[PDB]
């Protein structure tokens, strides 16, 4: 039987032999009557893993981007200051947080200058924090 095909292969129901799959195509089950189609990562995205006959190529994103998605499915170019970086993609800092840093970093809270027992110079916004003042 057709079954016992190992994966690498296609077998047809009719004449059952455990043909190699050809040159950019795989199979990871078995004795399938095709093989599928590698995938290419191009452009923008880059092979994390290459295809072989047993296993389907893997896709990165380039430098200045990341994969966003199930399966790296698109690319996002990486977060601006006043963003973060989270599972739904670049997402804007929310309200009483601030990351100074391009490419990079996690919204961090506004320094508190009650806490540290100080007036407020200027005040903060999505890419800066507060400025504290002078003690009372
Ligand atoms: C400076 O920080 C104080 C206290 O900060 C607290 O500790 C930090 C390390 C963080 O964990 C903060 O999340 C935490 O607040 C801030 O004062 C606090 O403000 C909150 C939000 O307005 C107050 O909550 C309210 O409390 C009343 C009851 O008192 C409720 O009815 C409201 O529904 C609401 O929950 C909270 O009372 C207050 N806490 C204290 C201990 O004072 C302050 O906002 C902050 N200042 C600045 C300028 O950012």
């Amino acid at each position: 039987s057709c079954d016992n095909c190992q994966p690498g292969t296609f077998c047809r129901k009719y004449n059952p032999v455990c043909k190699s799959c050809p040159p950019s195509t795989f199979s990871s089950i078995g004795g399938q009557p095709n093989c599928n189609i590698c995938r290419v990562c191009a452009g923008y995205f880059r092979f994390k893993k290459f295809c072989s006959s047993t296993h389907n190529a893997e896709c990165e994103c380039i430098e200045g981007f990341h994969c966003l998605g199930p399966q790296c499915t698109r690319c996002e170019k990486d977060c601006r200051p006043g963003q973060e970086l989270t599972k739904q993609g670049c997402k804007t800092c929310s309200l009483g947080t601030f990351n100074d840093q391009n490419g990079t970093g996690v919204c961090r809270p506004w320094t508190n200058c009650s806490l540290d027992g100080r007036s407020v110079l200027k005040t903060g916004t999505t890419e800066k924090d507060v400025v504290c003042g002078p003690l009372v």
